[PDB]
């Protein structure tokens, strides 16, 4: 599913993501759309042999399992696969996770590259929230 800005916008900060750990909604969908560009299908292989999936673009190195990244520690307890869903539970269960983990947001790059201190309250600009 390929969302649309305000869509996600909603849809995060109905799953308890505005604001969670100290990170403003607009923060969440400026990643998303670096990530991902929105799209819930998305996948890209790394060098190390695992894979990112979904929205936000979770590593299948710690957090997911995809059976094929010898070594995986499947910290959510879930399939890859699951992020790809058009429902954003378990991405977002998942992200909690991540973001709890000691390195924030940083943990993402393109949000460390494209987001970090710049005016993310852009990104929910005219949505109806």
């Amino acid at each position: 599913k390929v969302f649309g800005r305000c869509e996600l916008a909603a849809a995060m900060k109905r799953h308890g993501l505005d604001n969670y750990r100290g990170y403003s909604l607009g923060n969440w969908v400026c990643a998303a759309k670096f990530e991902s560009n929105f799209n819930s299908q998305a996948t890209n292989r790394n060098t190390d042999g695992s894979t990112d999936y979904g929205i936000l673009q979770i590593n299948s190195r710690w957090w997911c399992n995809d059976g094929r990244t010898p070594g995986s520690r499947n910290l959510c307890n879930i399939p890859c696969s699951a992020l790809l869903s058009s429902d954003i539970t378990a991405t977002v269960n998942c992200a909690k996770k991540i973001v709890s983990d000691g390195n924030g947001m940083n943990a993402w790059v393109a949000w460390r590259n494209r987001c970090k201190g710049t005016d993310v309250q852009a990104w929910i600009r005219g949505c109806r929230l």
